[PDB]
């Protein structure tokens, strides 16, 4: 019920929709649209590329719990970290539990497989960021929160791969709002990465939510991995 939840609500919703758009659907409220399990199963089919069991019909309490359990069984089978998520809480629209469940899904499907110099998962994603921004004198990535507040890290990641898209030299470290908005707009327009973070909130929050930032950064990783050259979106 604070800034942590607010930032995760924004970012996790955006991430989920960046995938569901490939299934011809979208959610409009993350604490309501997964309650019957239907869109949750669809999200899992998109990010895994597999077909889950056929969803049961009927809007009865028992049916919804059934669909959610099908989803929970599927993510367990795919190695998503277990964190005591309960089908009941998901069906009842418990926001804390829902965001917690979505986080484990993001971590498994967008971050865990990342491999960089024998380093993997979150640690691998961080190393990738550090290696790519190494040449930038005004950037020093050391985490997935404070290190990104001035926006230069995001701008540097983009400039490193597509220099023509950002006039990095004109960016000032003491002008974080400008830097963040520049990176977010360029990523949305040229890299097909939806805006998942609110610039003003990043600048105003002593310590921005690392799960939200990690989610956004992982989208940059995938946009620059070259995987799009051999994999069909869906």
């Amino acid at each position: 019920a604070g800034h942590m939840e607010k930032q995760q609500r924004k970012t996790f919703t955006a991430w989920c929709n960046s995938h569901l758009r490939k299934a011809g659907t979208q959610i409009e409220n993350i604490e309501e649209d997964f309650r019957d399990g239907l869109k949750l199963m669809l999200l899992l089919e998109v990010i895994s590329g597999e077909r889950l069991a056929k969803p049961e019909r009927g809007k009865m309490r028992v049916h919804k719990i059934s669909n959610v359990n099908k989803a929970l069984d599927f993510i367990a089978s795919k190695g998503v970290k277990l964190v005591s998520i309960g089908a009941e809480e998901i069906v009842d629209g418990n926001v804390k539990m829902t965001l917690g469940m979505i986080w484990t899904i993001i971590l498994r499907f967008a971050i865990q497989d990342i491999s960089v110099e024998e380093t993997s998962a979150k640690e691998g994603l961080l190393l990738w960021c550090q290696r790519k921004t190494a040449p930038y004198k005004n950037v020093n990535i050391q985490n997935f929160h404070i290190s990104w507040k001035d926006g230069l890290g995001f701008c540097a990641l983009i400039h490193r791969h597509r220099p023509e898209l950002i006039d990095y030299g004109k960016l000032r470290k003491d002008d974080p709002l400008t830097n963040l908005n520049t990176a977010f707009d360029v990523a949305e327009k040229y890299l097909d990465i939806p805006k998942m973070l609110d610039a003003e909130d990043i600048v105003g929050t002593a310590r921005p939510d690392e799960k939200a930032i990690m989610t956004y950064v992982s989208s940059f990783y995938h946009a620059f991995s070259g995987a799009q050259e051999f994999l069909e979106p869906g």
